[PDB]
């Protein structure tokens, strides 16, 4: 449940982001790192002390940019009803879980988009579209913290 005006908001700003998602992916994830630094050891060539063992163990940081856009378009294309996506998404959660990124990040994660979204459109970024996004990241991250034993 989410209505026409509101999804519409949605539709329509992500139309103007996937213009260029890494561009705007690299800013969504430089703003996460300002405010969670520690999380950059988790992508290849993030840490400080790493051999090249981590190139494959490791995601690359600007493909799993690519992964993470994708699935906010997943979640666009399903704004107005998400649940054929909580299996995924629950699963999606399990897989963060297991690399140790924790539940608060995606929080801070809805900041960053939010961040992002705010530099990609100024006066675009209506107060209706900025409380739609938290809603609709807000869905998200409730169908993945599933995957936390919660
Ligand atoms: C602090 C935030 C995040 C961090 C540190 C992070 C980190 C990672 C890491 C380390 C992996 C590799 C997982 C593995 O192969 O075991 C990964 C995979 C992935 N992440 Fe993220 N991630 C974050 C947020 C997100 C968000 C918000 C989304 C989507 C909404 C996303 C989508 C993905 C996808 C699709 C994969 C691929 C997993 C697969 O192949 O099944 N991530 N992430």
């Amino acid at each position: 449940h989410m209505e026409r005006p509101e999804s519409e908001l949605i539709r329509q700003s992500w139309r103007v982001v996937s213009r260029s998602p890494l561009e705007h992916g690299t800013v969504l994830f430089a703003r996460l790192f300002a405010l969670e630094p520690s999380l950059l050891p988790l992508f290849q060539g993030g840490g400080q002390f790493s051999s090249p063992e981590d190139s494959l163990s490791s995601p690359e940081f600007l493909d799993h940019i690519r992964k993470v856009m994708l699935v906010i378009d997943a979640a666009v294309t399903n704004v107005e009803d998400l649940s054929s996506l909580e299996e995924y998404l629950t699963s999606l959660g399990r897989k963060h879980r297991a690399v140790g990124v924790r539940l608060s990040s995606f929080s801070t994660v809805g900041e960053s988009l939010l961040y992002m979204l705010e530099k990609s459109l100024g006066p675009d970024f209506t107060p209706a579209t900025r409380t739609a996004w938290s809603r609709l990241y807000g869905a998200v991250v409730q169908a993945m913290s599933r995957g936390w034993d919660g």
